[PDB]
């Protein structure tokens, strides 16, 4: 996270690390003791045994508990437009919730759409400046100001990138806050009123000065609940 500050896992006990064998780090969020949600770009086409979930720690890779993935659920991820950029990971063993450092985050109401000028709380271990691709050892947090979807699309259209902006995402941060999703921050939870309203995307082709992009969880709540009910085949 660029332009945030050092946090603590007790401030965002839903946040987890998603370690992917020989691939980029991502963040994630606890939905239930058995399910974690992250970005699709993190785990698309990756075997579950190559994926670890790191929970209950402020640190990126150490001092918590690690649990292997069992199944990966992807629902029509389109890497070209980054449409439907979410994945649900089922753990091999249950996550030990403790209402201190490890807690589930509630899903939002159907089609929830954060209002422009409101703020979402985002937390993760991605890069903390735009020159470095190195991850943060410490959990960082920031409030990202929500940018109107149309206005964000118009901005992205300037560099012909408007294809990344659609109803299934919302935009937050950017020049107004000087606050951005960094490399490694894909999958980071975005929280509003004690519910998970967004899941961070990372668009490698995008420079700074544009708002960051977040999966609109509301748009996909039926899909998330279908996955959790066992009504969706794993990858
Ligand atoms: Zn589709
Ligand atoms: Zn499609
Ligand atoms: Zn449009
Ligand atoms: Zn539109
Ligand atoms: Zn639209
Ligand atoms: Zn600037
Ligand atoms: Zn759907
Ligand atoms: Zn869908």
């Amino acid at each position: 996270i660029i332009g945030g500050k050092k946090s603590d896992i007790t401030k965002e006990p839903w946040a987890v690390g998603v370690l992917v064998d020989e691939k980029p780090f991502c963040g994630g969020s606890i939905l239930t003791a058995n399910f974690v949600i992250t970005a699709a770009q993190c785990v698309d086409g990756t075997k579950p045994s190559d994926i670890s979930i790191h929970y209950g720690s402020s640190y990126r890779t150490t001092k918590g508990t690690s649990v292997m993935a069992k199944k990966i659920y992807i629902v029509r991820y389109h890497p070209l437009t980054m449409q439907n950029n979410y994945a649900v990971i089922e753990t091999e063993m249950p996550i030990k919730l403790d209402d201190k450092t490890t807690k589930k985050i509630e899903l939002p109401s159907l089609l929830y759409d954060p209002e422009p000028d409101t703020s979402v709380l985002v937390s993760g271990w991605g890069s903390t400046n735009f020159k470095s691709l190195e991850y943060s050892g410490d959990l960082m947090e920031a409030n990202f100001t929500v940018v109107d979807r149309k206005s964000c699309e118009e901005q992205y259209k300037q560099i012909e990138a408007d294809k990344y902006i659609y109803d299934g995402v919302f935009c937050a941060g950017g020049e107004y806050d000087e606050t951005y999703i960094g490399y490694g921050d894909a999958g980071d939870p975005a929280v509003q009123n004690g519910t998970l309203v967004g899941v961070a995307s990372y668009i490698s082709s995008m420079p700074s000065e544009f708002p960051s992009v977040f999966l609109r969880v509301g748009y996909y709540v039926l899909d998330i609940k279908d996955i959790i009910s066992g009504k969706v085949k794993p990858q």
